[PDB]
């Protein structure tokens, strides 16, 4: 599923992502703008071995199962082919562990280069929220 922007936006809202540990929610839309392109479906390899998953590219090193990451950690405790379902509520709950983990957003290295600093409530602008 490719999600429109303003539909992310509700999506992400309704899981309660605005201002989750004080990250309004454009922060979220920008950082799935420029990690999947708002797909559902992205993949990406890393040189690990590990692999990213999803609307935020939640990788398998750490946060989820994907059976050939070796000697990695599961800490959202699913699959990490959940986290590709049209459905983003997996990818979103994962999300609140992840910049919850003391790092904050800095965890999404496209939310680091590409969203903070910059006037990310233009990625919620003339949504209906
Ligand atoms: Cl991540």
């Amino acid at each position: 599923k490719v999600f429109g922007r303003c539909e992310l936006a509700a999506a992400m809202k309704r899981h309660g992502l605005d201002n989750y540990r004080g990250y309004s929610l454009g922060n979220w839309v920008c950082a799935a703008k420029f990690e999947s392109n708002f797909n559902t479906q992205a993949t990406n390899r890393n040189t690990d071995g590990s692999t990213d998953y999803g609307i935020l590219q939640i990788n398998s090193r750490w946060w989820c199962n994907d059976g050939r990451t070796p000697g990695s950690r599961n800490l959202c405790n699913i699959p990490c082919s959940a986290l590709l379902s049209s459905d983003i509520t997996a990818s979103v709950n994962c999300a609140k562990k992840i910049v919850s983990d003391g790092n904050g957003m800095n965890a999404w290295v496209a939310w680091r280069n590409r969203c903070k600093g910059t006037d990310v409530q233009a990625w919620i602008r003339g949504c209906r929220l």
